[PDB]
């Protein structure tokens, strides 16, 4: 739990150093997301929605975006996976 | 000549300033000029110009634009002023 808060705190922390220095968009990555598309950022800037994420392949079915939460947010595969 | 060097010194230390910041627009208002009208800002920034300054009123025909620019850069009256 403590990792949890951490990750929360830090998380956080860069949102609001994000909102004081006028910017606009902010593209939270992270270590291992091989961002291999360079224009990635630009066809997502490209879009006008308020929060969008690039579909990341992966060598099974896992991937970055759910389809349903059951009832305590857990995953749910609906049949539009 | 001491303070042409001076007064140019701190507005190039603010267009710097405004530029650091990430920042849109910048308004240049010397603390001797009347803004009476509320929504100056507004109509100033919903013209869609490069640099772009409002008429201001005076007691005599002096005002803050000039209209003709003679060789050396002395102020000129041309019929349209």
């Amino acid at each position: 739990d403590s990792r949890y808060e951490h990750v929360m705190k830090l998380r956080q922390a860069a949102l609001k150093s994000a909102r004081d220095m006028w910017a606009d968009y902010i593209l939270f990555v992270d270590a291992d997301n091989l961002i291999l598309n360079p224009d990635t950022l630009s066809l997502l800037i490209a879009e006008n929605k308020t929060v969008v994420a690039p579909m990341l392949d992966s060598r099974a079915a896992y991937s970055n975006f759910w389809c349903g939460m059951t009832s305590q947010g857990y995953y749910k595969r609906t049949p539009a996976y």
